[PDB]
């Protein structure tokens, strides 16, 4: 389990990762290792077509189910304005975001979005947090998006899991487990929901794991990860990035079918 995940490849061989690497892109991405395939990246309209954000869709046929994703990394000041442009061009209902802005002294996402009562213009949106509840382990906000250009106005749910550990991964999966299912209690039809952590291939990885498991659990189907991982590492390479993050999923796997 532990060893086979180790063995598995990182991107996917034959994928060409072009467009991350042009040099007007560079600064668009915030880690330099960290970069969507070209086949998979999501799109801008615009003279620059471009942000580091990937579809990822995980097909469970055996339930007549695709769960649809948008995985991405934690944006920087100068790609805000790209990273609501696709909020608003897919028309996207949840943003769910893994990270607190910093962890242990280091910056790991800006924050694109307003503390209320204040608003934010990012690429001619903009942003209004109209409610902000917290729990113990996440934040729920309800965020008003208008586009400048046309009037039109959007709601978006934005969830921000804040009780992930500075180092390593939770101690108790129970917080993170209940943070998921509220997530696909929140889930539309096939839209798809947009997850970030700083990278958008660590904690957003587990997420999609934990997801998929529990939908295959539900309808008593069979749950391999290490496939549930390569299916997502086809669309974006890297997720779930460390030993502990994949033991962590393994765990919560058996504690979910368990309980």
């Amino acid at each position: 389990v532990l060893i086979q995940f180790e063995q598995l490849y990182r991107k996917k061989p034959g994928l060409a990762i072009t467009f991350a690497k042009l040099p007007q892109n560079l600064d668009k991405n915030r880690y330099k290792d960290v970069l969507p395939y070209d086949t998979t990246r999501v799109l801008l309209q615009g003279n620059e077509d471009y942000i580091n954000a990937s579809y990822v869709n995980m097909e469970i046929p055996a339930a007549n189910l695709v769960n649809k994703y948008i995985a991405t990394q934690g944006p920087l000041p100068h790609t805000c304005a790209q990273f609501w442009q696709v909020v608003w061009d897919q028309k996207l209902s949840l943003i769910v975001m893994l990270t607190t802005l910093t962890e242990r002294g280091r910056t790991k996402c800006h924050q694109y979005w307003p503390d209320p009562p204040d608003v934010m213009n990012h690429g001619g949106f903009h942003i209004q947090c109209q409610s902000e509840d917290c729990t113990i382990a996440y934040v729920s906000r309800e965020m008003l998006v208008t586009n400048t250009q046309t009037g039109e106005e959007h709601t978006v749910t934005h969830l921000q899991y804040v009780a992930w550990p500075d180092h390593g991964v939770p101690d108790d999966s129970s917080d993170f487990l209940e943070f998921v299912n509220y997530v696909r209690s929140l889930r539309v039809d096939s839209e798809p929901v947009l997850v970030h952590c700083s990278a958008g291939i660590g904690r957003t990885g587990v997420l999609v794991t934990m997801e998929t498991a529990m939908c295959l659990t539900e309808r008593n189907l069979p749950i391999y990860p290490l496939d549930i991982v390569r299916k997502m590492r086809d669309q974006r390479a890297m997720m779930v990035q460390t030993s502990s993050q994949y033991k962590f999923v393994c765990e919560a796997i058996l504690r979910v079918y368990e309980e």
